[PDB]
């Protein structure tokens, strides 16, 4: 089969052949037929009288680990502590954001750049702000945000967005959350070898540690972000490989810690640091983003993003980058082998995410913008060893536009309010037009790039199939960048692949059919979008005709971000089956019963035609519940 | 091979097999020869992407998974989420503890029941108690203690016996412990794919996390413990199956969670309820323990121990259980299915750990009295279910002392102390005895039983090589009670297994030559003592002649225990090899390395006599580097 749409990738590839480079693709092969046990989730190893492996399918083999756990169980552990991990890599996120919250001054490196976003969310989290100043305020709001990753006693502070009724519908239940770090740990705990037995309840444990994530630690992480960085606006880039320069520096930014590519970003502008890159022969500096960091950059910036997950290493490839500067998650260790290939400075900077012959410089958080000028004059300095004759860069770019934040996308909304009408700064247009039956719905496609599916193939054609049936489409992430890759982050592409009333909406509004609403913890603001939808309705989230669709993922974070959007009320279709298949209870919690308790339920289907024609037919079906 | 070296277990299995019962040991004989992959840790499924196996073997075979991590990458990896699991667990037992200290009243079912225990924790948490009401000095400690879980600034609070020395060295080396649960969440976030790819940042995670465990979860859990339900003392009991009455109602407890069994054993002195047991036709309530919990209700009230962890099935077996209790941790789910093919009744109590077709009955912390009354009661009633003609009990049973908690050590310490001389209430004694060399050392003997090993057959031997040796043997757990049932726990077992020098010390002292020290939880008490020994002889506790082992140990706690001993500075030996033999650079660190860092190391042997042989050898060089 092919290994990608994109033909950047692909040329890229046949460069890595050439040069005898292995890649995630040459891995995936060389994996071959993969454990069908631990494809399945039947395979445990959560203590030493293991590793147990029972049979996949029911009533034949071996059917219990020698605790006696069932194949039920054995699935139902595994899939929770998935979800453990991928609240604890989103949840580290918003403590780091927190924290630099906290240390914010009006002197210092680390500013409030959004004052009336500081206010509301002080007005969220019960902080006084009238006749304050602005970083007492600051202040105030980070104790509260770190209040809520590790409180004991009392309740935690939710966003307003979210529904009373989804707040009264989790306590019933028995999954409404209590402090993050609290959830991981008794995720953690309950799946402890002869804990918890019962498939039900630990699908509830997981959901409960779920909620901490997508409300709690990716809800705050976004909102802080937006106080010290600025909120996203509306904002041109570029797209693909393309965007690195033969006779620049190359400086590409991968990870997802935000406030690390902010600094490198203000030392790119440096006048003793552009001078360097002068003297050592270059025409400038050239930062390009990857993954979540580059998408907050680019969101709140400009910056380019060069490719997501998958390209990480083609990025290397190229013979042009000067310096890869990586902080936390989804970096593929190979870069380090990789980067012995070519003169690319491979450089690790958080105590979190050693890599092994990567060159480590610990960025310092007590003085960012320093320490991320060093780091910025090692890459800069590295383009003396840069081998011109070992560069090639695909020449395809692709212009998008992204920054639609939940403010940004109601400052556009109220260029179709009538004045004499209004009112103004609400999501009240957005509403109208889903009730009437102008559009269809909304949904949100998310996720990463997986081996197991032709790269950003399951994306375009699940965003195309969505924007052609009139349902408008948020993205995020990897799939928002295999979006801008593509071409479908442009104004144009409502007249090239949106339906009828998606292109009428686009043309009235002046925006593309796909809204880049920014990382992977800005999943959040999707679901602080639905929530004010919701709210200004009078009715939960699960009576809205909206969808998730992660058609590629492969992280943990994913499998979390799918429980939390399902728990929430939002039903998720996953274009990448979970090791669930060998637990039938499991498979019918997930797929069938989910809706008994929280009005939504997974959806499995690796087809994207089908999960689109789902898509539609479970949207209508709402639509008709709800009488619009 | 033999299944164990115990009698009444070996009759209870000739009846499992007569009643066409499964026991733990046919689990394990229908398992086969297990994974291979599996049992070298090289395997991972942390991603979608996966499952990926790599070669055990360096230069053979698949090198790298397909996101590039290496083997050692992935062994360390899975060490991490093992120490991290048992982390959870501990930290979750000692969070409830300190709830429910936090809502200790004078006219309260919770009470404080040791108020010098707990004026010595709150001078050790900086609490005030000097004209103070003492409810509101333990409302003050338990929140001192809660704030140890998640507190996001600021440094926690650890126990004075802990040496400064071990502390500086924790500091320098980059794993002094923060808040409990962000230190899972921290293991949790860097083992996501694409962070962490160095086997050493790894392993010290791992020893940071498992030092929260150690010095924080389980010392609040044993010491909150004390202060609510009294600090053990020395005590008689008596161990084994054979404690089990044919004529009277049979409840026995399971699980880890002290406060249930405490009101399940208030409850059972009840003038109701013990009118009921006698008009059901029974002779009365024969309550009996079974692992952590009833290490805890026989250290603090001399009930009978039932079994240890492979037991407890068996326990069942009988056909004389009516009723079984279970909170969390180490049930074995299977027990569901067991008892049905017996009137026993299957009592689930915790939200953390549902079992399927048990039957729940949740404990109310709120009313814990009258909630363990209506169990309690549930399992009188289940008497008049009894079948005699299936009831088989055997005659086998075994006194044993126990209660020795470090104030118990050192009130017996005392007799020995010249009161011209003095101090009084030290461990001077020991240090005395310990550095002239009559005991040539202290060994701490904890862990499980697993199928691997003969049930039982590596603690008893392990204990027996040490006190012959004139290593004084501290106990905990599943080991302690496989010491309780073979006889160790007996004063005249030091003339019949002792050396000279033991012999003569428990001869002086009025001690048996193996001292229980409580539960799991309760190895914090041993880090106590041990601490407590170099804080007076000026010597971190790695210049010391201890060590710890875990000959048959099975559960993630296991694990977590032996990381935070070996980070503690204490050599740890382990009779079940843990699956990191596929990692190279793993097994290094943890068996070589770990040395230059914390001063001990991990020793992996699976026969119990060279384990006795290696830990006399190590205990003598560290002798001779102390000079003593
Ligand atoms: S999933 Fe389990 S059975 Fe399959 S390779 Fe991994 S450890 Fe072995
Ligand atoms: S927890 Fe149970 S099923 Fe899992 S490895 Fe241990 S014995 Fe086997
Ligand atoms: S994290 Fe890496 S090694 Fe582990 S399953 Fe995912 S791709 Fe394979």
């Amino acid at each position: 089969k092919a290994k990608s749409i994109d033909q950047a990738t692909l040329q890229l590839l046949d460069k890595a052949k050439q040069d005898g480079v292995e890649t995630v693709w040459d891995r995936k092969a060389d994996m071959k037929v993969q454990c069908g046990f631990g494809s399945a989730g039947v395979c445990c190893r959560n203590c030493s009288m293991g590793p147990c492996r029972v049979s996949p399918v029911p009533g034949k083999g071996v059917e219990r680990g020698i605790c006696g756990a069932t194949a039920d169980v054995i699935v139902s552990r595994n899939f929770a502590r998935m979800v453990a991990a991928g609240t604890a890599a989103h949840s580290d996120h918003g403590r780091s954001i927190a924290l630099s919250l906290y240390h914010t001054s009006k002197d210092g490196d680390i500013k409030v750049k959004d004052e009336n976003k500081l206010k509301e969310v002080a007005k969220s989290f019960n902080v006084e702000t009238e006749g304050r100043d602005i970083y007492d305020i600051a202040h105030d709001v980070a104790k509260e945000g770190l209040s809520n990753y590790g409180k004991q006693l009392g309740e935690v502070t939710l966003p307003p967005s979210l529904p009373e009724k989804r707040k009264e519908l989790w306590r019933k239940l028995g999954v409404y959350p209590r402090a993050v770090d609290r959830e991981i740990a008794a995720v953690m705990h309950s799946t402890h070898i002869g804990c918890n037995a019962d498939a039900e309840a630990m699908i509830k444990m997981s959901m409960r540690c779920s909620l901490t994530d997508g409300w709690m630690g990716s809800f705050m992480g976004t909102e802080f972000s937006d106080i010290m960085f600025g909120t996203p606006h509306s904002i041109d880039t570029e797209a693909n490989l393309g965007v690195l320069e033969k006779n620049s520096v190359n400086v590409v930014l991968h990870g997802h810690e935000p406030l690390l590519s902010e600094m490198v970003v203000e030392a790119a502008s440096d006048p003793e640091l552009v001078e360097l890159a002068k003297s050592v022969g270059a025409d400038g500096i050239n930062l390009c983003g990857m993954c979540c960091t580059g998408n907050e950059v680019s969101m709140r910036h400009g910056i380019k993003i060069a490719g997501n997950f998958m390209q990480q290493e083609l990025a290397v490839v190229t013979g042009a980058v000067d310096g890869l500067i990586v902080d936390v998650q989804c970096i593929m260790p190979a870069l380090a082998k990789l980067s012995k290939s070519y003169h690319t400075k491979f450089i690790t900077t958080s105590p979190k995410a050693h890599i092994t012959d990567s060159i480590y410089m610990e960025f310092d958080e007590e003085n960012p913008l320093d320490s991320a000028k060093k780091i910025l004059k090692e890459a800069i300095l590295n383009f003396k060893n840069r081998d011109q004759s070992k560069v090639m860069i695909p020449e395809l770019k692709c212009k998008a536009i992204l920054g639609y934040s939940v403010e940004e996308i109601i400052n556009k909304l109220d260029k179709v309010v009538n004045t004499q009408i209004g009112p103004m700064q609400t999501v009240k247009p957005l509403a109208d037009v889903l009730v009437s039956g102008v559009l269809r719905g909304a949904a949100a496609v998310v996720g990463c790039n997986n081996p197991k599916v032709v790269q950003d193939s399951a994306h375009i054609e699940t965003i195309k199939g969505l924007i052609k049936n009139d349902v408008i489409v948020v993205v995020t992430g990897c799939a928002a960048q295999a979006a801008a890759k593509y071409g479908l982050l442009q104004k144009e592409a409502a007249e090239k692949y949106a339906g009828p009333g998606l292109a009428t909406v686009c043309k009235l509004v002046d925006i593309p059919p796909v809204l880049h609403m920014g990382s992977c913890v800005d999943i959040s603001r999707i679901l602080d979008l639905v929530g004010r939808v919701a709210n200004l309705l009078g009715v939960d989230m699960s009576d809205l005709p909206v969808a998730g669709v992660a058609p590629e993922w492969m992280s943990e974070k994913a499998v979390a971000i799918g429980t939390y959007v399902v728990t929430s009320g939002i039903d998720t279709w996953l274009g990448v089956a979970p090791p669930v298949t060998g637990g039938p209870e499991v498979v019918d919690i997930l797929t069938n019963k989910m809706e008994d308790w929280v009005g939504a339920k997974f959806f499995i289907e690796t087809d994207p035609h089908k999960a689109v024609e789902q898509i539609v037919n479970r949207m209508n079906e709402k639509r008709k519940k709800l009488g619009i």
